[PDB]
C-alpha cells in the first residue's frame, strides 16, 4: 500500500486516494476495511509480469485524523505517521550575488524542522502559480525532524524589478494547514 | 523442541555496485567496483568470479572473506580495483559469478552514466534574516545544472572539515540536469565571529574535478 499525495490530503482541491499495488492466475481479491468496517466504495484499476492496482478514495478529514486503511489481498494497513507533529520553519533565501551575472536567478526556500515528512511546497507570484520550480524530497535531519529546499527559477528581469515572490508551504502542523513567506529584491 | 534448518529454497542473489563518487574523482582514494553475492547456500559455499572489463577478462581482483549472516547464510564479496581514467571514460565492468546452487551463471554489468556532461554551478547562501534569532544558523550551498548525478559535497572551515551537514539527494531539474542543496548547521556565535566556511563540490565535469565556494559574515 502507498499513501496519498500530501497536498491531496491537506488541500480540499484534489481528491486523496489510498493506492494498493501488487507486483510480480489473474484473479485477485481486494477487501478494503476502513477503521475495521468493510467499505465497498473502492475501484480496482485494470491489470497490465502483470501488476494489479486497487484505489480507495479517502476523505480529507478521514486521513488527516489518522484512521487506518486495510488492503486485503495478504493484509496491509497504512495510516499517517504517528509521531508528534513539529511545525515547519519557513525561510526564504535570495539568489547569490555570483548568480546575478546570469540571465535567470534561483530563489531558494528552506523549510526546516517539520514532522512528519508529508508536505507540499509551491511557488506563486502576484497571485498566479509559477511553472519552473522543483523541490527536493524531505531529508531526515539530525534531531529526528525533516527539512527540504525548494528552488524557483525566474528571469533576472523579474528579480531585478521590485517583483515579490512568495513561498507557499502546506504541512499538517501549520495553522490552517498553510503558511507563506515572501521574497523580493530591496 | 528446536525447529529444523532454514529452508533456503531459491538461489544466491548477486548485486553489482559502482565505486564511490569521491574515490573516482580524488587522487587520494582508491575506487573499487564491488560484486556482492548474497544468499550463499551453506551446503555449496564455493563461488567463482570472472571479471570482464568491456569484454576483455580481468584477473586483478580480490575476494573478501565469507560472512555468515544472522539468517544463517553466507555473503561472498569480490572487489575489483579500477583506474580513475578507465571508469570516468565510461568503461563497462562485468561480474560473472558461478556457483553450484545456481542453474546458469549470473552476470551483472555496471558503468558510468553515458550522458553528455554538464558543469555544476555552485552558490553559497547565508542564513535568512529571520534565522539569526536561533542559537544555530543554517548555511546553504546550492549546486545546480550538472550531469550526471554522481557527485560529492563537503564542508570545511579554517582548513578543517565540518561534519555536521546534510545534503539532499540529486533532484532532476527541468533541463535534464540535476541540482541539490547541502545544509551546514553551525552556532550563531561562530557565524557572528566572522569565521569562514566553505562548500566543496566534487564532480567529473568540474575543472580538476573539484571546486569550492566560501561564505562569511558581511
Ligand atoms: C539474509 O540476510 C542478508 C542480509 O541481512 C543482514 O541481516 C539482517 C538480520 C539485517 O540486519 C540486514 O540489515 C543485514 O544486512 C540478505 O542480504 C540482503 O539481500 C537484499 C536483497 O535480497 C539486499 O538488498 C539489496 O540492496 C541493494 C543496496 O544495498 C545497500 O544497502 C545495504 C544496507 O541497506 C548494504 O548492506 C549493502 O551492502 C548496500 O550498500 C552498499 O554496500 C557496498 C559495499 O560493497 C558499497 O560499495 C555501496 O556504496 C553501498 N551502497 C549503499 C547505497 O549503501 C539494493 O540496491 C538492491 O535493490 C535492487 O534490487 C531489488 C530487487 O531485489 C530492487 O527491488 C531494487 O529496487 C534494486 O533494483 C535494482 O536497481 C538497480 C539500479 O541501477 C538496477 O540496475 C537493477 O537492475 C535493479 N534490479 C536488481 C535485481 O538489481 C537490493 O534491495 C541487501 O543488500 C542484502 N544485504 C547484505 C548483502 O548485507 C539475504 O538476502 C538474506 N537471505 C535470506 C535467505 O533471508
Ligand atoms: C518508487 C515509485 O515508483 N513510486 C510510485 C509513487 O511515486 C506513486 O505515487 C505510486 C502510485 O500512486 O506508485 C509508486
Ligand atoms: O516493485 C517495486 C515497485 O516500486 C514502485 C513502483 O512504481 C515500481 O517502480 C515498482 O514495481
Ligand atoms: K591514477
Amino acid at each position: 500500500l502507498f499513501p496519498p499525495k500530501p497536498k491531496d490530503t491537506l488541500m480540499i482541491s484534489r481528491t486523496p486516494e489510498v493506492t494498493c499495488v501488487v507486483v510480480d492466475d489473474p484473479e485477485v481479491k481486494f477487501n478494503w476495511y476502513v477503521d475495521g468496517v468493510e467499505v465497498h466504495n473502492a475501484k480496482t484499476k485494470p491489470r497490465e509480469t502483470y501488476r494489479v492496482v486497487s484505489v480507495l478514495t479517502v476523505l480529507h478529514q478521514d486521513w488527516l485524523n489518522g484512521k487506518e486503511y486495510e488492503c486485503k489481498v495478504i493484509e496491509k494497513t497504512i495510516s499517517k505517521a504517528k509521531g508528534q507533529p513539529r511545525e515547519p520553519q519557513v525561510y526564504t533565501l535570495p539568489p547569490s550575488r555570483d548568480e546575478l551575472t546570469k540571465n535567470q536567478v534561483s530563489l531558494t526556500c528552506l523549510v526546516k524542522g517539520f514532522y512528519p515528512s508529508d508536505i507540499a511546497v509551491e511557488w506563486e507570484s502576484n497571485g498566479r502559480p509559477e511553472n519552473n520550480y522543483k523541490t527536493t524530497p524531505p531529508v531526515l535531519d539530525s534531531d529526528g525532524s525533516f527539512f527540504l529546499y525548494s528552488k524557483l527559477t525566474v528571469d533576472k528581469s523579474r528579480w531585478q524589478q521590485g517583483n515579490v515572490f512568495s513561498c507557499s508551504v502546506m504541512h499538517e502542523a501549520l495553522h490552517n494547514h498553510y503558511t507563506q513567506k515572501s521574497l523580493s529584491l530591496s
